[PDB]
């Protein structure tokens, strides 16, 4: 099928949400809204010099996030959203309607695809920081957890697959 | 004095370019635009990664950054602007009238100032990209040279007595 509602692919950074959000975008007809593009000038200066950022300075990204998906029509967004709060929160922008795609892996695995693909290693603070404040999603609702250490047309064919269960559960309750 | 154009605020990550900007550009009352706002997504994601970005990443900055300083009120702008190319090609959206404010300091002062003000260290791979990319400015015309190993209130009237200077001599040649 096809998830009848907006997508958050999570994950920590360099995890790959913005090439996976991508396809799944393209692939259900869903325009993509890269998350980062949202932050506040505050923001991005922190992340320039590879400095941690606070639940303080997230909120504000967290609601222009939030106000994305609120919108009628389904939306695939990358967003790390790491903490339960962040996702709660972003849950009650569309009630009962928001589907999350957890990219994840070890921090060697992590590590390892970033600088395959860029030729360069994330500094090894950053991503231990992000995998420290990752508060595990699994078990939450509409949840799908994909593992990296994959073929990228792997990582997406089963985001797919696992949207497309979720979206048989609606078609499900809602014709009990 | 006021310097009759705008300004831009260089230097490596973590120099203290925002800070700076905002002081002057209230001192002058001038409007102040954060360089990095300007970024498109997928430089965003970089920084965000920690990895650094290349030339090509930057140009469509540079030229978001360019088109802000041509409008013809003055602005302050905070901008690393660490290439000779990147200057150049800013000054060219406004002819004869952009000054610089480099703010400059060693790895070991600027890493110590970061973490003396949030807490946290600067990974010292990109302090050291920043170091190695970034071309010294001095020399370059309109360009006000400033160290941070001293308080920001002195920075800023440093920066500030640098900018009446250039403000003065074009005061000169125009009268």
């Amino acid at each position: 099928r096809r998830f009848p509602g907006s997508i958050v692919v999570m994950g920590v950074s360099g995890s790959g949400k913005s090439s996976v959000g991508e396809a799944i975008a393209e692939a259900c007809g869903y325009p993509f809204i890269e998350g980062d593009a949202l932050h506040p000038p505050e923001n991005i200066r922190k992340m320039s010099e590879g400095i941690p950022l606070t639940d303080d300075d997230r909120w504000p990204w967290l609601a222009a996030i939030g106000e994305r998906l609120a919108s009628r029509e389904p939306v695939v967004v990358s967003c790390s959203a790491l903490k339960r709060s962040y996702r709660d929160k972003l849950r009650e922008s569309a009630p009962g309607g928001l589907a999350f795609v957890f990219l994840h892996g070890s921090e060697s695995v992590l590590a390892e695809r970033m600088h395959h693909r860029t030729g360069h290693f994330m500094p090894s603070s950053l991503l231990q920081t992000q995998l420290e404040t990752l508060e595990d999603p699994r078990g939450e609702v509409r949840t799908v957890a994909v593992d990296v250490a994959q073929p990228l047309a792997e990582i997406v064919r089963e985001a797919l697959a696992g949207l497309a269960r979720l979206a048989e559960n609606l078609y499900f309750q809602s014709h009990h």
